[PDB]
């Protein structure tokens, strides 16, 4: 799953911009599919199978980062985040365009005491993104308002773990594909690989997410969700006695089929979700375990297959 | 424009969940805008255009609607306002649910006196909606508590006129999405179709101008007699705000200037942050099941952003 994880976390795609990914996992997936459509919104529905029972599995696949919400006169961008992006993770960071171009987050703010005073309580209104622009005109033929931007970092091996940008959720994309590359499906097989800002009738759902893993310096919380403890299934309150049972049937083939799986505890069609535990999210370097993802692929294939 | 309005004065959207409607008009702009992103309150932008003048066009998605507070032994169900919504103008009527249900709203009282007692002084306790259940657990499989409903009433021609239910705010959210078809902008023209919050509670784009796209009252139904009456074919309605400021008079006289250049009806509505304008929709029957415009006003109102806005 390596180098299906690169592609799929390097690849661009913030809300509304997710050509590429679609792409890539149509590539991955010739071959391996029955069919698929791109509904209007943009939702990739992709279909193996001939079961009785439908299911469907879901994957997210934009990423957070900036948008352009203004252009000054010297050529500098003003921006606003798309999804859970902090201003303190953009400072002194690189950001990636649609069309390739790079761009330099900076803090306003000459003397040392302004700069001190704005990190005390950073707001995006004193940041800025410098992409070698002299004037406005510059700037706005190579970066109009409006233009979505995502971080410029990529995959690297870190003494075995992964580590790239989008995990959340392009670990929970690479699950799927991977599963629909090995499964032989006992059910009608959907995957949907949605837009999250369908046309499918089916009897279950299961969401496969990214969950922080609660595992670094300084974590006393016990229950605490940790890389290589396998794949997260998620307690629900509200949920239907359906939901239940599709929890418990996930739990009763991981421990049927010796696969490693941690409890994640709490805080129309019946649904589970199961997360991979992911350290530092939100971040240029979001990091999973192989074997986390590679256990979820394995449930997913004994709950689904024959 | 007519299927337009039909499509969104149709849809699913009461206050709390209107994912339906933010749906439609995406398919609808599909190739009429250059981007959008749903902000952290679930606000719809859209944009398009390059002008170093940035404006932003303003509707609400939500309609006024109920909700079940209580489902009884024989799976009657209890029902509260979302919105503006007055109990006289559910009596005998039918609600259309989120999953597609359609439920029947009846009123309390046998006796003649009671129930002339209570049409006389009539509350939402003592309505009811018949989903045809017969018992508690039938009824909460089909609409449980918590469940939004709105008008089972559509869009209908009226010797000219339209009517259908949620003229407010959907024919705004119209107007809004037939400018981004047409306009070839001069500005950098913002679309915000926002959801209202709720009374006793509680965009991310700057812009030099905001201008809300609303509907108000038309008061030329029979014995309407009070000047600064607002009419339907009168043409968009440009709101005198009391304590405008000095920039949001301009884009007041802007509007004026336009309309009268261009030979476009309009009329002037006197009520009885970023520099702000209104403009109506005239509407009669505003908060019923049968809210009636004028398609002229709403043609008029299109072209008249267009000429303000497009080159």
């Amino acid at each position: 799953m390596k180098e299906l994880i690169r592609k799929l976390t390097e690849a661009f795609g913030p809300s509304g911009r997710e050509e590429e990914v679609r792409s890539i996992i149509l590539e991955e997936l010739e071959g391996h599919i029955d069919g698929h459509r791109i509904d209007g919104l943009g939702n990739l529905i992709v279909w193996k199978g001939s079961g009785e029972k439908k299911v469907i599995l879901d994957a997210h696949i934009d990423e957070i980062g900036v948008v352009v919400t203004n252009v000054d006169d010297k050529g500098f961008l003003t921006i606003e985040p798309v999804g859970g992006v902090s201003p303190y993770m953009l400072l002194g960071k690189r950001i990636r365009f649609e069309n390739g171009t790079i761009g330099v987050v900076g803090m306003e703010g000459e003397t040392t005491e302004e700069r001190q005073e704005n990190v005390r309580k950073l707001s995006f209104d004193k940041l800025f993104i410098d992409i070698g622009a002299n004037s406005r005109e510059e700037a706005q033929k190579m970066c109009p308002i409006g233009s979505f931007g995502v971080y410029d970092s990529g995959f690297v091996e870190v003494s075995g773990k992964y580590v790239s940008k989008a995990m959340d959720d392009r670990i929970g994309c690479a699950v799927i594909v991977e599963v629909f590359k090995r499964i032989k499906p006992a059910v009608t097989l959907y995957g949907v690989f949605s837009v999250q800002e369908y046309g499918v009738p089916a009897d279950e759902a299961i969401a496969i997410d990214v969950t922080d893993s609660a595992d670094t310096p300084k974590a006393i919380k016990r229950h605490a969700m940790r890389l290589s403890g396998g794949p997260a299934l998620k307690v629900k309150d509200r949920a239907s006695i359906s939901s239940k049972r599709i929890l418990e049937n996930l739990i009763e083939i991981a421990e049927k089929f010796d696969i490693k799986y941690q409890m994640e505890v709490l805080t129309g069609i019946p649904s589970a979700t199961v997360s991979i535990p992911t350290r530092y999210v939100h971040s240029p370097s979001e990091m999973i375990a192989p074997d986390d993802v590679e256990a979820t692929v394995d449930l997913l294939i004994r709950y689904l297959g024959a």
